[PDB]
RNA sequence: ACUGAAACGAUUGUUGUGCCCCUGGCGGUCGCUUUCAAUGCCU
């Protein structure tokens, strides 16, 4: 499989934005009682039941873009820096932090 | 530069501590192992 994808593929990143998009689509199914929470309560929201023309209302949970891509990314920056490619000791040449001015410009992550 | 670029309401926490299905209660009451029988027949 990866042999034959490797074709569709940017050969390394580019300046401009082109308009090739790879989309995963995923069920992400809760395994033991997650807390999708903000302001105290699990967040929520009104919407309509399904697409087939309803008149009928449902309340669903929300779970944010914060609360999915925030635990993503930062299990990849655990894994670069247990692969040394990256580190957390403000004396080395190859430091990045999360959020700071000390984010690196450089490192699969940024 | 989309009023833009990145953006975890988070961290920690035992529904806990004590508690006797407990107390009282007769398997009880009535009941004939009974009824009939030649140690017998001869010397």
């Amino acid at each position: 499989m990866l042999d034959s994808l490797k074709s569709q593929f940017q050969p390394s990143f580019p300046r401009l934005a082109s308009g090739h998009y790879v989309h995963f689509l995923m069920l992400r199914h809760s395994q033991s009682f997650p807390v999708f929470q903000t302001d105290g309560v699990l967040n929520t929201t009104r919407t309509q039941a399904g697409l087939l023309e309803k008149t009928d209302q449902l309340s669903r949970l929300v779970m944010f873009k914060r609360k999915q891509t925030t635990p993503e990314r930062l299990a990849g920056r655990e894994l670069l820096r247990n692969l040394g490619l990256t580190s957390a000791d403000k004396s080395a040449k190859n430091l990045c932090e999360y959020n700071g001015e000390g984010s690196c410009k450089q490192c699969p992550d940024c």
